[PDB]
DNA sequence: TGTTGTAAACAATACA
DNA sequence: ATGTATTGTTTACAAC
């Protein structure tokens, strides 16, 4: 299993729609990739830096605080509804490969 | 008064240094910084939890297990011995 | 030029 | 109160 033809917001992105209510933790989104994705390992922590590089810079990835009743760690992220059809329109569009 | 030009690994060099066996406890560590730099409140403990975290982060510092010259307050923490020299050095180079 | 990949510095927060 | 892991923000620079 290799390294997948896509931006690691285009895995967010991924990820973060797949969901149910379409928000995950963290945790969340590495969990997601490594099972879609095997390349990436849950022990190599060089990617995992890059995940949450992404989330902070990339301005349309939104933090949502976890309910009073339900106090983990970490909250949760979706994608920024206004650009959202634009993120996930490209989500999965594969990228000449780097 | 004001914040030191300091980072928490180079405080943490400060206090250790300074002491005679060269070696510090975490409390010894807290009442160095707060006595040399009245900044550090020991009323904010923003800045004593990144002491913490920066005494398990760097490898640069290593973990000494304590006897019993402290029933109830954890180990001693002295500097890795190969950067020690270099770390000194540095303990001051404000930034 | 503008975007993406990596690494790392540095904290905040959770929690054993 | 001690000590460690995760989660998050931000810079700096390389690669595309
Ligand atoms: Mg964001
Ligand atoms: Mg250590």
């Amino acid at each position: 299993d290799s390294k997948p033809p896509y931006s690691y917001a285009q895995l967010i992105v991924q990820a973060i729609t797949m969901a149910p209510d379409k928000q995950l933790t963290l945790n969340g989104i590495y969990t997601h990739i490594t099972k879609n994705y095997p390349y990436y390992r849950t022990a190599d922590k060089g990617w995992q830096n890059s995940i949450r590089h992404n989330l902070s810079l990339n301005r349309y990835f939104i933090k949502v605080p976890r309910s009073q009743e339900e106090p983990g760690k970490g909250s949760f992220w979706r994608i920024d509804p206004a650009s959202e059809s634009k993120l996930i329109e490209q989500a999965f569009r594969k990228r000449r490969p780097r």
